[PDB]
């Protein structure tokens, strides 16, 4: 439900800080099947609190070197995207 969301991320961080930002991919899909469940109350919670937090640590190591605007432009858009492929207005 949820805790899978708590030991992927802890596992993804790490090539996150090490491996490329393309990652990004990888942890698009799996994370929006699980915004799209919405099944308890706190999983779609921690699955956007994990996924945001997750975007936004990539977005500052990108915009911390030149990948600031070419990328974060991507990210929102792609973010309002998943919005709506989730459930509709922000999943819940």
């Amino acid at each position: 439900m949820a805790d899978g969301g708590s030991e992927r991320a802890d596992g993804r961080i790490v090539k996150m800080e090490v491996d490329y930002s393309a990652t990004v991919d990888q942890r698009l899909p799996e994370c929006a099947k699980l915004a799209k469940e919405g099944r308890l109350q706190e999983v779609i919670e921690t699955l956007l609190s994990l996924e945001k937090q997750t975007r936004t640590a990539s977005d500052m190591v990108s915009t911390s070197r030149i990948l600031v605007a070419v990328v974060k432009m991507c990210y929102e858009a792609k973010e309002w995207d998943l919005l709506n492929e989730n459930i509709m207005l922000l999943s819940k």
